[PDB]
């Protein structure tokens, strides 16, 4: 019964043993929707769900998997309808690609531009203080989304969604990899509003 979840045991310098962004982007949506799953470390996320024999590769089709199969399970929808307008600035747009259920294509689209514009500071991950400020002010443009409904941390106030995991799961990452300076000025930056983001996602961060 228990889906199994594949996963990569982090090594230092990494920090945390657990989880490159996008098996975050997964087990912050698994945790979220409370269906049973259990790590194989192997040395990508993957899922095989028994109850379905299903084998689902990349955590954006593991998180439309899980609403499509268990819509009501857990804490809810995590595909609810959302204007996610975001886009990275030019210097940034050659990370996009290559790009990407259409009711999903923004939060697809979404995803692209959060990796696009949080891998353009990778190196920082793997330091200087021009980075630093390039970080801060990508964190300021997408810090706008999380300013448009004000009752919350999340996107939509007080309800979580993947887009919301989508940030996380790289906040998660940098948690494990920046000098823990540099992620005290990330987390505590414009408003502290992906410290609030990080902190409300607590919750569906559990290693299984």
């Amino acid at each position: 019964t228990p889906i199994i979840f594949y996963d990569i045991a982090q090594r230092p310098p990494v920090a945390e043993t657990c989880c490159a962004v996008n098996p975050w982007k997964s087990r912050l949506a698994l945790n979220f929707k409370a269906v049973p799953y259990t790590t194989t470390w192997v040395k990508l996320p993957i899922i095989h769900d028994p109850a379905t024999d299903s084998l689902i590769g990349d955590s954006l089709d593991i998180a439309a998997y899980l609403q499509r199969t268990y819509p009501a399970s857990g804490a809810g929808d995590l595909f609810p309808p959302q204007k996610l307008d975001y886009a990275v600035g030019r210097d940034m747009q050659q990370l996009l690609f290559p790009l990407s259920s259409p009711e999903l294509a923004d939060y697809a689209r979404f995803n692209s531009n959060v990796d696009a514009a949080f891998t353009a500071h990778v190196g920082l991950m793997v330091a200087r203080d021009k980075m630093m400020q390039s970080l801060r002010n990508m964190l300021g443009d997408l810090a706008a989304l999380f300013r448009k409904d004000a009752s919350g941390p999340f996107l939509l106030g007080q309800r979580a969604t993947y887009a919301d995991m989508i940030v996380g799961g790289w906040l998660r990452m940098m948690r494990a990899t920046l000098p823990v300076s540099e992620w005290q000025e990330a987390r505590a930056c414009h408003g502290a509003i992906f410290g609030q983001l990080h902190d409300a996602l607590d919750k569906y961060a559990e290693v299984k």
